[PDB]
């Protein structure tokens, strides 16, 4: 299982928050049929389980506290493990975050073969978060959030960046445009694959 995993094919996905890179995401899975994970999918999944791992995270959580690196690392590999005799390869979802965070995966699961940058310019995103607050309740007053969000990102995402195109794994895709040109774009650099 160590090779079976070393062997998948594994894309990260980075990009920043309101960038569209779900969408885009859920276009590989039905065009490629890849396997998309999210870390606050699989951690949604966690909590309504039950499991004992389902249980410290939510109150670590509701403490208000951040998850620790290990558990969403051990929680990723299992649902790995779990599709890897029957999948096309892997998507993973806003990860890394943090440039260690890219670390601890390759040495406890494997290396990325690619690496997708969904670059979106800052209003872009900001809009598009916006909309977003509305259309799910979130009765948000401030852009303490938007704003936040963001430079957070910059700050801790961006320098994943540049650790990853040292390896010449790195592909940008522009997202200005449609979702069907950004898109178009994504099929590009998912056709060299394997």
């Amino acid at each position: 299982m160590e090779e079976k995993l070393k062997k998948s094919k594994i894309i990260f996905v980075v990009g920043g928050p309101g960038s569209g890179k779900g969408t885009q995401c859920e276009k590989i899975v039905q065009k490629y049929g890849y396997t998309h994970l999210s870390t606050g999918d699989l951690l949604r999944a966690e909590v309504s389980s039950g499991s004992a791992r389902g249980k410290m995270l939510s109150e670590i959580m509701e403490k208000g506290q951040l998850v620790p690196l290990e558990t969403v690392l051990d929680m990723l590999r299992d649902a790995m493990v779990a599709k890897v005799d029957t999948s096309k390869g892997f998507l993973i979802d806003g990860y890394p975050r943090e440039v260690k965070q890219g670390e601890e995966f390759e040495r406890k699961i494997g290396q990325p073969t690619l690496l997708l940058y969904v670059d979106a310019g800052p209003e872009t995103m900001t809009k598009r978060l916006l909309k977003r607050g509305e259309t799910s309740g979130r009765v948000d007053d401030n852009e303490e959030t938007i704003k936040k969000r963001l430079e957070t990102y910059y700050k801790a995402t961006e320098p994943v960046i540049a650790f990853y195109e040292k390896r010449g794994i790195v592909r940008k895709v522009n997202a200005e445009g449609s979702v069907d040109d950004v898109f178009s774009q994504v099929c590009t650099h998912l056709d060299t694959l394997k």
